């Protein structure tokens, strides 16, 4: 499947793509304002994610640090990034269907639009100013708005036992972005698309 990733933000983002135990494609790349990066992802990839990183500093060897979404100090991510991170998540060709969602379960850093570029399903978006409105206890000094698991590490916020309810923090994310997952057991806002669809991940879709 082909994903085009578009930075429409007025600042540089360092895009990342991983399935947790492997890079997707190059795994990561600088995207200045307006730049686009097309990547291939294998059919059948299950549990892929795409996100943005902010305020990175990297050397000529591809090693360094980002203030959000850092994946162990690498440019070319092999693993998932450190919260907070708005998440494009995808499992493709699963019994003939592709599954897409935006998650706020690991917090929010950059607004995002995650849409097909082929026929037969709809896209989803989280574009509200979550960072401006973030509750003071969730605000990440590096930038972004952490989720409450990250901040407090309780069974209720991390849905440890598999029973958890919505919380004052989850409802904050949900009020601003209804179409994104706000906690582990939220009513699904997964979209079902035809198997082997293509897509567009855009950072700052309304800016």
């Amino acid at each position: 499947a082909t994903f085009e990733i578009v930075n429409r933000c007025s600042y540089t983002v360092w895009a990342a793509a991983s399935k947790g135990d492997a890079a997707l494609d190059a795994g990561g790349r600088q995207l200045n304002s307006g730049e686009s990066w097309t990547i291939n992802v294998e059919p059948g990839t299950n549990g892929g994610k795409i996100w943005a990183r902010t305020d990175c500093y990297f050397d000529d060897s591809g090693s360094g640090i980002c203030k959000t979404g850092d994946c162990g100090g690498l440019l070319r991510c092999k693993r998932f990034g450190r919260p907070p991170t708005t998440l494009a998540e995808f499992s493709l060709n699963q019994y003939g269907k592709d599954y897409i969602d935006i998650s706020n379960i690991k917090g929010f850093n950059v607004p995002m639009n995650f849409s097909p570029t082929t026929r037969g399903c709809r896209g989803v978006r989280c574009a509200a100013d979550i960072v401006g409105q973030c509750p003071a206890k969730l605000k990440a000094p590096g930038g972004g708005c952490n989720d409450a698991c990250t901040v407090f590490q309780t069974s209720e916020y991390c849905c440890t036992t598999g029973k958890c309810g919505p919380t004052e923090y989850s409802r904050f994310f949900k009020r601003l972005c209804p179409d994104a997952f706000s906690y582990v057991l939220d009513k699904p806002t997964t979209v079902t698309c035809p198997g082997s669809s293509n897509y567009r991940v855009t950072f700052c879709p309304t800016a």
